[PDB]
């Protein structure tokens, strides 16, 4: 406990907190999703519900140190409320996502950050046509919403989505799940926007 | 990230947060929405629900900075809650408005902030007719809730609402969509409020 | 911006808190309501709920100031955290009440206070015969929750709620809306306390 | 103003905070409950939810003073955060319960303290037999969530629910309605647990 | 509370709070489940509600004391808050759990620390059957979320649920129910992974 207590004040109460990324110090911000269940699907809204694990991972040079200084401490757990977190949002929710996990971050000596919440969102999808055989594909994106491509990029360790963990008996059957990295250009900025678009095809059975 | 820090400190840790505006020294708003879907029509309640991005604008002198002093840094992200915002609100909200996007702001050189909230709305409207060819219409309001025109004025860039990023399977389609400057007067004081009100006309299908 | 600056300091962060008043200082409140809409009636739980505006003020000798002495700010807005404020509640909610509005108060160089939240409540009352010609009446009363008459007295400053910002095409049309200021005698306390009641009638159309 | 704000400081600065009662300074709380509705009954699921208020009242050493020393105040408001609260829960309910009221205590200067928070309870009642003559009979009990009797006493000032504020208009007649202090054993541990029982008995019309 | 001020003093206030187990200071978790009542069965979404409780316990070398230097305190309460607790939490919830009980912990002077808290939790199921005389069999597994094995290794005290609380007269009758320690090695991780599965038979009537 005693080398750790050190090493986390060290960290977190002898420096200020990471300021975010900037363009003379960008930040890759890598990206994976495993889809849970699709837990709802409502045609007079136009609303689809999914649960889902989000795996982000950044590294700063802030948050290195050297195991041999501090009992060879290799990695810790903290709440991520003690971190910089990227502020990625779905671009096309229709209600706060609510968080289904505990919010704590793995760091590493190298720097490295992992952290995975799971959550529950709501989004903008028209189901129609869920109940055939061809079942009904939509999608939602993924990005910051403040910090352009200059600041953050993103990136994903696969375009398949991760369906291992998918509910054998949901209501719904997942026919493909993909995550694709897009660079998006909007007319009120001159910078690219980055995102991670989720596309699955879906149907009932 | 050191000149950043450093920058951040300057402006936040040196000086008391901005105590907002008076008829002294009065500060101007501007005002835009993107519109993303109408989620919710209740014609039992006369409720609609809309999701938005507000787009704010203001400027103040204490947050100017010469980026010559702090390595070339022209702008920077920073949570809401560092800095005053303006008090905006709905006028005729019947629930509390959900906030969908991270509350992030940034800041320029210059002084001037951005702030993009992206929210779910449910609002005063009676929606008889949206299911005709006419469509149905209504209108709400947005501006400081206890500011007079003499200390927070608004304006809008553009008398169009932004349509492009309207869902494109949205159960409605919207015929028109504006953003309007007003001057209200109320009983209780005799200095003039001012609005902007969106007035929207859509119909199913 | 240094003048409320430093008038906001003398006031705040130079003396405690207004500790709300005793026997020997009583204080006097003023409530005036402002009905937006009925929005639901709900004739399977007897639930009825409202959005208003309810106007509070009270005037305390601690937030006293002379305007020359403060560049000639006669007042100016503050958070509603900064401030003492009355535990006026409504008597008959079935819900926590939401507001509706930022929570910034007027403060003013008499001293006195100036604060209206807007709020959706809901509330007791059987609504049959809403669906008729002579409607149906509802009544909810707002006062202190723990002050007797002897540390906080109410007053209104008229008989008649506020009807001018009523949604124009409101399910339900208002045929009368009064504020009157009573006097309750409660078995366990020797202390009367003091509410306002609000008492509506109503029906479709 | 001045003698109380004299008089809180002089408290808050006495001791730390009452760190709860143990086995060798006992703490007895008495416990009364105002029933206000039964606001929904749902025979799908087995829950009922009940309005009502929650008299809670004990006494402190440390929070005694002389009225004579503080210009005769015999006692004061405060936040219910400024002070220990006792752990008193409904023992089957299905939701968070909802607080209506603001969280304020009576502090008198013989050292007790009155909490009276207004809440809505779901819990859990097989309400078949409410629409008959007989009505239904549910009960909910409410006790420390971990002090045993050994530590936390439980009395009622009287075995009668007071009804003197129960909705004239409820969809619900009360037949009956009783508080009543009871012992509890637990398998896991040898002390005995005291819970106040809440049965009501009821029916429509 | 002299002496129990005094102990949580030199607990909380002198030293940093636990930091979690490491792999060269891993903690057990016993971990065991109260089920109240099965409040609600979804065929349309296959969501199955509980009302559990759920009792952790473990031990720290730093929440030790001597009995005799604390004039013979040899247990105490507080918050949770005030203390580590471990991340053990549902891997197939659809909604937030939520906590129906105070969160207050019981610490004892041996380091051992007991946290009850009483949840209610929505969780993947297909109840297709629980109309049936088979019943219908759900399970979902509890375990830390970012800890392994190696650092948080989970026991039960016994295999079979508590029953003893469940509500009389529930619309679900309990035929089975089980909390089962399982080891998990995945091929992502070289490192152990620990579950609880509690598994529930139930049906109708
Ligand atoms: O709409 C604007 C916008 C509009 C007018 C000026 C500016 C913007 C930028 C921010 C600075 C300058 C950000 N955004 C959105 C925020 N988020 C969502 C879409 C875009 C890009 C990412
Ligand atoms: O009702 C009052 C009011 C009443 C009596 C005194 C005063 C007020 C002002 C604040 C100054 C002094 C603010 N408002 C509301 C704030 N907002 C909504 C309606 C009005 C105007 C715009
Ligand atoms: O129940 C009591 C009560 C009981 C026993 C002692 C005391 C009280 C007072 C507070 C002082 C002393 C307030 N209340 C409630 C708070 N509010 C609503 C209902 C009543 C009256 C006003
Ligand atoms: O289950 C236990 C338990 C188990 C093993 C050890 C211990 C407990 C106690 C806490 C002390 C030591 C409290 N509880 C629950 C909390 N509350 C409700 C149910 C019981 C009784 C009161
Ligand atoms: C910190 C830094 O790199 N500043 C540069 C510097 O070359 C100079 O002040 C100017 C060009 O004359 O542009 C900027
Ligand atoms: C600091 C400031 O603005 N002061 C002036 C003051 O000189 C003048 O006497 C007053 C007129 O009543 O108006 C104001
Ligand atoms: C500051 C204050 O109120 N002091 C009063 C005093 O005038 C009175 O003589 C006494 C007995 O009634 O109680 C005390
Ligand atoms: C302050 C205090 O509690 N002191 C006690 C003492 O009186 C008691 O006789 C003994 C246990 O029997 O432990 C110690």
């Amino acid at each position: 406990q005693a080398n750790l207590m050190r090493l986390k004040s060290d960290l977190f109460n002898r420096s200020p907190m990471y300021p975010g990324p900037t363009k003379d110090d960008p930040l890759t911000v890598t990206l994976g999703f495993t889809l849970q269940d699709i837990v709802k699907v409502d045609s007079s809204t136009n609303e689809v519900d999914l649960v889902y694990w989000e795996r982000q991972r950044w590294k700063l040079n802030s948050l290195m140190w050297d195991p041999n200084e501090y009992g060879n401490i290799t990695d810790f757990r903290t709440s991520a409320a003690d971190i910089w977190t990227p502020d990625i949002t779905a671009y096309s929710s229709t209600r706060p996502v609510q968080v289904l996990s505990p919010q704590i971050a793995v760091v590493t000596h190298d720097g490295s950050v992992m952290f995975i919440p799971a959550q529950r969102l709501s989004f903008m999808c028209d189901p129609t046509g869920v109940d055939s055989e061809e079942g009904v594909t939509c999608a939602v994106k993924f990005g910051s919403w403040v910090y352009s491509g200059f600041e953050i990029d993103l990136k994903t360790d696969t375009d398949q989505v991760d369906l291992s963990s998918y509910y054998a008996s949901s209501k719904y059957e997942i026919l493909s799940a993909t995550q694709t990295r897009q660079v998006q250009h909007y007319s009120c900025c001159p910078e690219p926007y980055i995102d991670v678009n989720l596309v699955v095809k879906f149907r009932e059975r």
